[PDB]
């Protein structure tokens, strides 16, 4: 499966969602969000071999036009499909507010 | 838009299907397909911006984890959405036959 639970290991490297915890402040220096510091934000990389969860059927012939020839860049592109929400508080104007962002995570990837 | 139409320039790189004609042979080396020599391929590359096509959540908030940190290819995946079939001729033991290969072509990416 390309999901957050597998692909937290240590080898493969094809579409496998990586945790990719993200500071809101650290990494995106998001102002307008106070809490929490960040989130598991994770995503997803490496590219797509031809019996992956390939998922359109450009996705098997790209997927060799780049295991063919190295340094091409041009191989598929794993994305996060599923999502998660995202229970946060940010400030407006002076009064405080929690909220939930929406898609604001990663739950399984995949290769479109 | 984010179509081979637009995608046919010369600036931008962001998530744009850029021309990737493969030469079933010369790219991918296919060898149960005799025709056509290759096809429009095409394909997504570029990372994608918070203004993009963005449909997930997801893709605004790891499009600023990576434009804020250079050398991070933790960036979000442009990926064909529509595709197109492909008209082709292959042989089985030796008899010649024709078909349409399904989604062997891209006609517009996306930011997943």
């Amino acid at each position: 499966a390309l999901d957050t639970n597998y692909c937290f290991s240590s080898t493969e490297k094809n579409c496998c969602v990586r945790q990719l915890y993200i500071d809101f402040r650290k990494d995106l220096g998001w102002k307008w969000i106070h809490e929490p510091k960040g989130y598991h934000a994770n995503f997803c990389l490496g590219p797509c071999p031809y019996i992956w969860s390939l998922d359109t059927q450009y996705s098997k012939v790209l997927a060799l036009y780049n295991q063919h020839n190295p340094g091409a860049s041009a191989a598929p592109c794993c994305v996060p499909q599923a999502l998660e929400p995202l229970p946060i508080v940010y400030y407006v104007g002076r009064k405080p507010k929690v909220e939930q962002l929406s898609n604001m995570i990663v739950r399984s990837c995949k290769c479109s």
